[PDB]
């Protein structure tokens, strides 16, 4: 239940993030294989995320799915924080959509089938993400997906706010400073499985100023390739209006998610 630094063998790095470096890890009492990642007090301290840390050490730990990542333990180095994660083999979807620049809809349809089966749950639960991109989605060994980084999760409906980052997968009322609940989430629903089968998100531009002004215009265009079932539902989850956006029901009944998707709802 307590764990400390020694009880563990560390390996190649997993990943690099500007807060720390996540670590592939072996157990060494259960030669269980694991993701340790690292993060430093000081360079925690500087931004306000202690906080926000412990929310996300306490969401993912209570939350138990398939589809969501895991969270084994935590611990603190004098001073580092060192939390204990599933290890995912396949790695990001991010990755992945870099290597091949774009997915197929069979394979897009079961990530957000995926994606939508978690999502219900973490709702079901009192819990909003908040943050989806491809960068938090990692893939299990079956390939399945997995969602992560819950530290902007929170419980909603809530006013938690732009500053810091990319506003790409952020909704219109995130951005503008409006409260906002679960339907955020199905707003980046909307945006990943544009990017997905598109390769690049929606509202992606050169400019941050320039992405806000898309982002609240709502102004997307589709390319050719795009099929009519797929760009249905994205225009249902894109919407200006949270209120507009469907369910997640709705999403795993949807026609093209259902003739599309490997995993049933
Ligand atoms: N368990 C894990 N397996 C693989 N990569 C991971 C894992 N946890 C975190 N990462 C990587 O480290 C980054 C920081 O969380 C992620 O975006 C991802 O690239």
């Amino acid at each position: 239940r307590q764990w400390a630094l020694e009880d563990f063998e560390i390996g190649r790095p997993l990943g690099k993030g500007k807060f720390g470096n996540v670590y592939l890890a072996r157990e060494k009492q259960s030669k269980f294989i694991l993701a340790l990642k690292v993060l430093f007090k000081a360079q925690l301290e500087k931004a306000g995320v202690e906080h926000q840390l412990r929310r996300e050490v306490e969401i993912q730990s209570h939350l138990r799915h398939p589809n969501i990542l895991r969270l084994y333990g935590y611990f603190h180095d004098a001073t580092r924080v060192y939390l204990i994660l599933e290890y995912a083999p396949l790695g990001t979807v991010y990755r992945e959509l870099q290597k091949l620049s774009k997915f197929d809809e069979q394979r897009t349809a079961t990530y957000i089938t995926e994606l939508a089966n978690a999502l219900s749950y973490c709702h079901s639960k009192r819990v909003i993400h908040r943050d989806i991109k491809p960068e938090n989605l990692l893939l299990g060994s079956a390939g399945e997906l997995k969602i992560a980084d819950f530290g902007w999760s929170v419980h909603a409906p809530s006013s938690r706010r732009t500053l810091c980052g990319t506003l790409d997968y952020l909704p219109p009322e995130m951005i503008e400073g409006r409260m906002h609940d679960e339907k955020v989430d199905l707003w980046s629903l909307g945006v990943l499985c544009y990017e997905f089968l598109v390769g690049k998100p929606p509202f992606e531009a050169n400019t941050y100023q320039e992405t806000y002004k898309r982002i609240s215009r709502v102004e997307f265009t589709f390319p050719d390739f795009v099929t009519e079932g797929a760009r249905d539902l994205i225009s249902r989850l894109l919407k200006h209006n949270p209120s507009q956006r469907p369910m997640l029901r709705e999403v795993l009944e949807h026609p093209w998610i259902t003739a599309n998707s490997s995993k049933p709802s």
